[PDB]
């Protein structure tokens, strides 16, 4: 009931040469089924065919077929893509079934040629009607029939259903952009039908149970203010201010934006990485008793073991840890993954014992996987899932939950979260995921048998060099490729989708004669409309998503050798980056592409970047004072503000974040010393680095650039 | 350029009767308009007519008139209605101007009558498109401008502009049902050009100032995560643990989320209220230095003069503070309206001295007001704003503001809000607002019209008896109709756009012997398709906002003197109430409307109910615990779980909220005395009342309904 | 849901000379009723026409009016006919309700004359087919949903849905003349 795909279409397929009342037959149900209830046909030749279409086009919603066009084949693949899609089996009174049917369940319904033609588009309909509405999961198929009716509401949201968009016109430019559907499903609680998100009613409850199933969670929360409310959530529910919490260095912005109003005393856990600044995987040996009781012993306020852990699961580029093995290391009751970049970990056989949900909890411990759904599934942007495992208190949590998320939720993010579940509920999600994951191991292996073909110099990829089973494949101590120090057996696996490719310059994870600086090829794909999801100085981050074709590889393909055809081309600064040559033309007044990446390289060289970086974040700075407390001096007012150079033995008041790598470098309460001289080195270096050529700037969140143009940061007491 | 309203239509006024070669002119250039860019047209006899229809529809984006049609007044009407709007006189070689428009600004040029006609047409489709591009605040038109790339990303959202969407059967629905737009305008800081908004980049920073320009801010702030976030950032802004806090004891839930999580000691301030339950203002003599000091003397813990004050205004049921009177008397440099449901008050007259924003800031104190976008603006949920007044520091809000908002915020709700103020920039937003306001007192006026026609009993508007000049009327203490206690001369208004209706049962702010519960008139209105904002236990609110057109108010009237007709007819509860009637038709057998209400009202004088939520919510019980603390101990586990009955002598650990009246009774770490009994009686009552009468059901937030039924609730050690 | 009369007629009656912009909008969602969900229409000067055609032809299922054609006298009579008949009232900003309806109890909604037209027909169109399911009693009203079903029986009677009847030539016959 007008619920249903924009181009609905329904595949006729029926052997070319039929017999001439066969063909009258599926034209008149054709016919019908376009003039009625406005319908989209294709005629095909055979059913493999359709098989190609479906695994591009999802919007056929019928396969009704003469029956010499039946293919045991297709029928298995069709079964492996689409169980519930409507099959229709047109045949005389001559022919039984094949018996691979007889296991395989499709949604077959099997026509016999007839006077009744127009009654069987009637029953095709029906069944199509009913495959549109048994796709929606719960709360999104409520929300969307919600939509259709005419309620005349004197309550919020202020706009009531679209009416006040249009008495303005600027309301109305907005409204005709976005959709009359996006403001008829923009209900608040005051809709009794749909119950409540904080007290997880009718609706909600219904679609928060389908989550928790679909993701072998023991019990699930959707969050629609991105993960990083849900890692508050999280915390503010395990940890009480004065115990002690376990925090993964390499951590997100958002943990320690939780440390910071609980006063709670946290110890990090080293993590390794290479001079490209990769973050590297956590040694196991970090996760072991003796080394944290004694990491405690050594922290300044350390109350005791840590009653939270924070991992975060898998890096931004791509190393997974085996739960397996810390869970069985790692004696806190609740251990929190903060699995914002893998959602789909649990649908592929790859990933096996890579994600948090995928462990028993050790009885009487809590586990915590909180998953960014709109960072690498099909979601609107602020909603994440938050899935819980074990023993746990509803009575509380609901009122960690609570404290976070807002009164007025906004209906759509909520249904979104919960359709991409839908979307990788069955095999469903394990075909959706296995595309992805084909594509990026094609790219790998294709973008190496250039490199094998490349004249010269040319990209690489990081990754191992035998790559021909598809796996996340295990790092191991012995190959140099990953470039980091004492990993252990069987513990860090690489992400395949995240292809993480690697211009000229680091040859020993240290500096370079020559090279090529990636900040010159990041443009150069921007120029040909290139989204890079990061950018390090010779490294380059691609994620290969389910919204990502072959058509898009392919184009990132052919822009990338063809930057080093017009690099050893040496075109041009204006003819081939115009907008970097337009920043200042006075500059680049007759520069060519050699020339601005040879400078640009000859300053990393010269202030010897690469293992300045390296250096800067092995080390870790002596905590001086809890995040929170240190923030609370914010507030209170204790704290003045001093330049960046005398920083140097002084408690810092604020994180300092810089880019690159784009990793929080020391914490609010956090204290330089001779020991931790590295960092501030590094600070100053990007100073320096970041004036100099222009159009390739340096950022470092937290400190201040004033009048005088010296950066201060602001010091305690 | 491609964007554009969806019924474009180009008004042409010619005076019927015109010259042969002046029709075809006329005619000539709306044939061009039709055929080329698919314009749509209105013809009209006179222009008297188009002011009609612009205060109706805002899609005419163009007005070409002939000479003879030109009207002085219509001119100086569309003047104060749309300035922008192009209009285009066709004239001769005869007549000169008329001087009104020397002053007035409108869009007009000239045409004459001549050859050129397409050329014309062509003039007249550029200063519309023109018209397109110069109404959009400036991020929604760059978010908007960005859709119509084609960008080929490798980043996130990993749904990647909708294709991820379209790989499976369910995604395609959800895209489908949503609109192309909503997702090509998902954009996260990957894409560079539009800034980030936690760090107030370049787009983010134009929107950002825009806001706080048109509703007369020092500085602006967007949250995308509700004003419950907005209230919060305030406060960890403004509070650091230790020092005490002014609180509204009517405020939101989002207002103890906050002090929840910062060791932060309240003293409340006791607003009034009446018998029906509705939230009164807080008495001048609260704000007093004397009564502040007092009360601070008397709290436990009490540290000193409070640095922040939070006052919700106006209240849910529409009664506004005097923001003049108040921060005269309120030496507290942090104060903090939470002013969810005016966020149009800066914007018309009846407001004055109202709103937050309205005051100077007093040397060296802060204001902070907090207003939900959504709520009674035109706008997405989950958008709020933040308007701050006086010295401030950006850079520790900076990271008040991080540690609330998401890292990857939905850009479309970040339009959404500045959308909304765009829509209330200049006159144009006064007469949005005036629009609503005389509907709402319209309504007022022919409803208790109908009541003194009414044959015997009939509904009553919350509102005085002299309502004759178009004002926010002032309650007085001589006046009976408020039923408030002590309320001071010239501070407290009536919002007219919140309707509260009442239903006969309440004489004197007490019981009644014959009444009609409100209860039996909301499932009335939700039989016939109508939503209320809140409903008490005789009253009823409707919240008149900008998506509020006549026509439903009449549909309002309609059902109301309807529900009236059926109850003075005694109908059967299975015909009048088919709803109520089908969860029970053993119980309604053959009941009569006015038996299930009778029984109802017979309840409610038997438990003495009105004036029990009377009593209830003017005491304040002891305050053992800071709200944090208490909330502190349920992670920590000290809390036993008592029955409703043993809450009597000790300590809540969580947070009580009866419905009705749907207001926090009391707050965690509070404990309940002899002084303080009278709350929890009037708890205990809510449990018999609401089990008796099947389909009439009560809520209390807080306790825990067991296996057994009884309601346990969890308090201290 | 495809339950409906034969002739399924909404009645426009309003004033002739209308104003402009009025017309055009009464006439957008009259096309807008015929090419969506195959109506017929009525034009009429006056309620008091309806009243008569209603004691007549009780196949008309909607009135939508201009508010100039109100009329206090065929409300009456037309509450007293069909209660759930739906009416619709098209206005302006301008004018608020005659007191007699504050008793009758008909299925008035009210339009307001603005762009939105055809969001107005589908609101009538729903409004409309609530009417059609909210007339039936409760045994015919499931007799006839199920008739819409496709069940693929084996069981009494014989017929199974009509399926017999078509094997034969004299069936078939039987069959067409009586209906599927």
């Amino acid at each position: 009931e007008n619920l249903y795909f924009q181009g609905k279409t329904v595949v006729f397929v029926y052997k070319d040469t039929l017999k001439s009342y066969k063909e009258k037959f599926l034209l008149k149900i054709e016919k019908d089924l376009k003039n009625h209830h406005e319908y989209y046909t294709l005629k095909l030749d055979d059913l493999s065919e359709v098989v190609e279409i479906l695994e591009e086009n999802s919007r056929i919603c019928c396969i009704v077929l003469d029956r010499a066009s039946f293919n045991i084949e297709a029928f298995h693949n069709i079964a492996h893509l689409n169980t519930k899609l409507p099959i229709f089996v047109a045949s005389d009174y001559s022919q039984s079934i094949k018996l691979n049917l007889r296991d395989f369940n499709l949604n077959i319904n099997f026509l016999q040629y007839d006077a009744l033609a127009g009654e069987d588009s009637d029953f095709i309909h029906k069944t199509i009607t009913n495959y549109f509405n048994d796709i929606l999961p719960p709360l999104t198929y409520e929300l969307f029939k919600y939509s259709k009716s005419f309620n005349s509401a004197f309550c919020t949201p202020g706009h009531q259903g679209g009416y006040g968009f249009q008495r303005s016109a600027v309301g109305a430019l907005f409204y005709d952009f976005y959709g009359e559907n996006i403001f008829k499903t923009d209900l608040s609680i005051s809709m009794k039908e749909l119950g409540s998100l904080l007290d997880h009613s009718e609706a909600h409850k219904d679609a928060e149970e389908y989550i928790s199933k679909v993701f072998k969670s023991d019990r699930s929360l959707i969050v629609t203010n991105g993960t990083s409310t849900a890692n508050k959530i999280v915390g503010m529910y395990s940890v009480a201010d004065g115990d002690t919490i376990l925090v993964d260095r390499n951590c997100h912005k958002s943990v320690t934006h939780l440390m910071m109003m609980v006063d709670v005393n946290p110890i990090y856990l080293k993590p390794t990485r290479n001079a490209y600044g990769i973050i590297g995987g956590i040694p196991k040996k970090e996760f072991k008793r003796e080394t944290i009781q004694e990491k405690i012993d050594n922290s300044n306020i350390a109350d005791k073991w840590p009653e939270y852990a924070v991992v975060t699961n898998s890096t931004y580029d791509g190393i997974l840890y085996n739960t397996d093995t810390i869970h069985r290391e790692l004696d806190v009751k609740k251990l929190h993954f903060d699995s914002a970049w893998i959602p789909y970990a649990i649908f592929h056989p790859i990933y096996k014992h890579k994600s948090a949900m995928q462990i028993e909890p050790r009885p009487e411990h809590i586990i915590f996987e909180t998953q960014s759904t709109h960072k690498l599934l099909a979601a609107f942007s602020q909603s994440s899932m938050l899935h819980i495992k074990g023993d746990y208190n509803e009575e509380v949590l609901n009122e960690a939950f609570m404290l976070h998320t807002s009164t007025s939720p906004f209906y759509p993010i909520v249904a979104s979260v919960e359709t991409a579940a839908a979307m990788m509920e069955g095999e469903q999600g394990y075909n959706l995921i296995d595309k992805t994951i084909n594509l990026a191991i094609d790219f790998r292996r294709e973008l190496i048998k250039l490199r094998s073909e490349a004249n010269g110099w040319f990209f690489d990829v990081w990754q191992p060099d035998n790559i021909s089973n598809k796996e996340a494949w295990l790092l191991r101590n012995a190959d140099k490729w990953h470039g980091f120090k004492n990993v252990d057996g069987d513990f860090l696996s690489l992400d395949p989708i995240k292809i993480t490719i690697l211009t000229p310059g680091i040859k020993d994870n240290d500096v370079q004669d020559w090279g090529v600086p990636a900040d010159v090829v990041a443009k150069f794909l921007d120029e040909h409309d290139i989204v890079v999801e990061k950018s390090g100085p010779y490294s380059l981050l691609f994620i290969f998503s389910l919204g990502t074709t072959k058509a898009k590889s392919v184009r990132l393909i052919s822009v990338l050798n063809k930057f080093k055809q017009m690099y050893d081309e040496n075109t041009l600064v204006e003819k081939m980056l115009p907008t970097l040559y337009a920043e200042d033309p006075k500059f680049y007044e007759d520069m060519r592409i050699q020339e601005v990446s040879e400078r640009l390289h000859q300053y990393m060289k010269e202030a010897n970047l690469p293992n300045l970086m390296y250096h800067a974040f092995n080390v870790l700075p002596e905590q001086q004072l809890n995040p929170h407390r240190a923030f609370q001096k914010l507030l209170k007012g204790k704290v003045k503000k001093v330049p960046l150079a005398e920083l140097y033995e002084h408690t810092s008041a604020v994180m300092i974040l810089p880019y690159p790598p784009g990793i929080p470098v020391i914490f609010p309460g956090e204290k330089i010393t001779e020991e931790s001289k590295v960092i501030l080195d590094f600070l100053l270096m990007l100073e320096k680095i970041g004036s100099m050529l222009p159009g390739f700037d340096t950022d470092i969140h937290g400190p201040e650039r004033a009048k005088d143009g010296k950066l201060y940061i602001k010091v305690i007491d």
